[PDB]
């Protein structure tokens, strides 16, 4: 072959696989706030770098810009967040992002099933799944200091993959692929995506980028 790689499948929790299958099929209105709950993880990312960094400055020796840029992609129908955030380890990125039970699940999940703003239930990790409301499968690439490049996917259905990234070297970070369902295009528009977030991530203390071709 071109490439080959060892790839290690996982089972989702319990309470997470019902979470995804939730936010799958639910008719929730508003979709948008996805990109309000991914921006505030980077934020959160992109925070605890920078406190690591107030006590030991070479934690930015693999970048010291702290920021978000947002990349839509028309031809391969993908919209990328990416922050210069902590990154994830391996061990990281197994235990939040599929294998253990998160705080803000069940009220995620009432909040859904109710039709309220998920976005005023607080500021959760979990709010990730909310990708799934616009796209059909998600991609988490990801790099911590003193550690390899990663790549969880997952198109739910129960199971998610981790593998050592073979992609574009990142310095520090993580990396949201989001492979749009093919209703949801509306989220590669240039005005759509400036709209969403000055209505719902306007106060966010790193710069945010878009970058439009
Ligand atoms: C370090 C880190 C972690 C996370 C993250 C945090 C929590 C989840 N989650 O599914 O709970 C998913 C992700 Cl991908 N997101 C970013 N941007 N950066």
């Amino acid at each position: 072959p071109m490439e080959e790689e060892e790839v290690e499948t996982f089972a989702f929790q319990a309470e997470i696989a019902q979470l995804m299958s939730l936010i799958i099929n639910t008719f929730y209105s508003n979709k948008e706030i996805f990109l309000r709950e991914l921006i505030s993880n980077s934020s959160d990312a992109l925070d605890k770098i920078r406190y690591e960094s107030l006590t030991d400055p070479s934690k930015l020796d693999s970048g010291k810009e702290l920021h978000i840029n947002l990349i839509p992609n028309k031809q391969d129908r993908t919209l990328t967040i990416v922050d210069t955030g902590i990154g994830m380890t391996k061990a990281d990125l197994i235990n939040n992002l599929g294998t253990i039970a998160k705080s803000g699940t069940k009220a995620f999940m009432e909040a859904l099933q109710a039709g309220a703003d998920i976005s005023m239930i607080g500021q959760f990790g979990v709010g990730f799944y909310s990708a799934y409301l616009v796209a059909e499968k998600v991609t988490v690439i990801t790099k911590h200091n003193d550690d390899e490049q990663y790549a969880w996917e997952s198109s739910a259905g129960g199971s998610f993959t981790v593998r050592t990234d073979t992609g574009e070297p990142m310095g520090r970070g993580t990396k949201v692929i989001l492979h749009l369902k093919e209703d949801q295009t509306e989220y590669l528009e240039e005005r759509r995506i400036k709209e969403i977030v000055k209505k719902h991530s306007q106060f966010i203390g790193y710069p945010i980028t878009l970058f439009v071709e």
